[PDB]
């Protein structure tokens, strides 16, 4: 019989003589034993579909060829919503891949095991990536790659990309004279509009530690209002459409219909085959200030209820987080600037990667506070409601902030 995951208490129902389980962290109650659900002797991995999951699977076969231990890569939709649901019952994948921002929430709920890399392995990764996966003093995941949004532009349509958001409206005008658009990017996910929204740090940026104040002052401030108003105004003046998602933006750029998009390194792959001559460069400034994308560190956390933690450790440390492991993933979909020093040193020669790190260091590594999931949803609603005209910018942001 396996040991119980953190927070779990085993109990007896006096009325039926039936054992049940109660979790003091999540208040979850159930008849099935939380441990013992995840199958032992194999590795099941969840990663997002836009990532190099097929490349990750190659590392999985390499692991199986060497060890006999099967590795299974799955990419469900909304895995960031599904993992906490199942793992809170003791079920789910052994390893979950996602940006670090959601791991703090997972960690507080007792869903992620503390990882145990020794000092020698820690030296192999940049310390700032270990910081992204530290929750309440504990390392709760293996950092993989640094994800910063960059301005991606068509070199043929636009040899000299705009340095400011402000000059885009007029640029869109003279590109419409060509039957083109200046800029199209996913307006449905707050991840993509945030760099503009946070740009102006006049009201909510903390110079004490270089962090945007999302919990005290919050998104209801004049700086965020200016950013979202500029966004809405591009839409009213018809330089952007409120309905543009990832799919639409991607297609239009890779068909050369628009001069610019905003996206991460995972997107480079599809552009490469489209053979648009593209550049990856710094995001435009707004109000004299650099855009501040929330930077994600794609991380691999281990399920607290998993019986394969040492399997997971071996796989992540000695197969994935190597030069040949990351390359296998990187060739499938570009990871961005990796956490592994030795591999990143080769990638840093790539100007696209230099551009990624440049936007990263102008932006901010996301907080991993438990509230991140609520924050993202609040901002998303505000943007969507402001952009559709359903609310004004003040109202949208007032309601967003609580
Ligand atoms: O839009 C909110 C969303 O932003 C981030 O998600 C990114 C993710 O980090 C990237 O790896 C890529 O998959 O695009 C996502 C945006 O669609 C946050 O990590 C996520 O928690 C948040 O919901």
């Amino acid at each position: 019989m396996e040991k119980l995951p953190p927070g779990w208490e085993k109990r007896m129902s006096r009325s039926s003589g039936r054992v049940y389980y109660f979790n003091h962290i999540t208040n979850a109650s159930q008849w099935e034993r939380p441990s013992g659900k995840i199958e032992e002797g194999k590795l099941v991995i969840w990663i997002n579909g836009d990532k190099g999951y097929n490349g990750l699977a190659e590392v999985g076969k390499k692991f199986e060829k060497d060890t006999g231990i099967k590795v299974t890569v799955e990419h469900p939709d909304k895995l960031e919503e599904k993992f906490p649901q199942v793992a809170a019952t003791g079920d789910g994948p052994d390893i979950i891949f996602w940006a670090h921002d959601r791991f703090g929430g997972y960690a507080q709920s007792g869903l992620l095991a503390e990882i145990t890399p020794d000092k020698a392995f820690q030296d192999k990764l940049y310390p700032f990536t270990w910081d992204a996966v530290r929750y309440n003093g504990k390392l709760i995941a293996y950092p993989i790659a640094v994800e910063a949004l960059s301005l991606i532009y068509n070199k043929d349509l636009l040899p000299n990309p705009p340095k400011t958001w402000e000059e885009i409206p007029a640029l869109d005008k003279e590109l419409k004279a060509k039957g083109k658009s200046a800029l199209m990017f996913n307006l449905q996910e707050p991840y993509f509009t945030w760099p503009l929204i946070a740009a102006d740090g006049g009201y909510a940026f903390k110079y004490e530690n270089g962090k945007y104040d999302i919990k005290d002052v919050g998104v209801d401030n004049a700086g965020a209002k200016a950013g979202l108003t500029f966004l809405v105004d591009l839409i009213k003046n018809k330089h952007m459409n409120a309905d543009t998602d990832y799919s639409i933006a991607e297609a239009a750029f890779n068909k050369g219909e628009t001069a610019m998009t905003i996206n991460g390194p995972w997107a480079w792959s599809n552009i490469d085959t489209s053979k648009v001559n593209y550049g990856v460069t710094v995001l435009p400034t707004f109000k004299g200030q650099p855009s501040k994308p929330f930077v994600g560190v794609l991380s691999a956390g281990i399920n607290a209820a998993s019986p394969n933690k040492e399997l997971a450790k071996e796989f992540l440390e000695n197969y994935l987080l190597t030069d040949e492991g990351l390359e296998a993933v990187n060739k499938d979909k570009p990871l961005g600037a990796v956490a592994l020093k030795s591999y990143e040193e080769e990638l840093a020669k790539d100007p696209r990667i230099a551009a990624t790190m440049e936007n990263a260091q102008k932006g901010e590594i996301m907080p991993n506070i438990p509230q991140m999931s609520a924050f993202w949803y609040a901002v998303r609603t505000a943007v969507i409601n402001a952009a559709s005209g359903r609310q004004t910018v003040d109202e949208a942001l007032k309601d967003a902030q609580t």
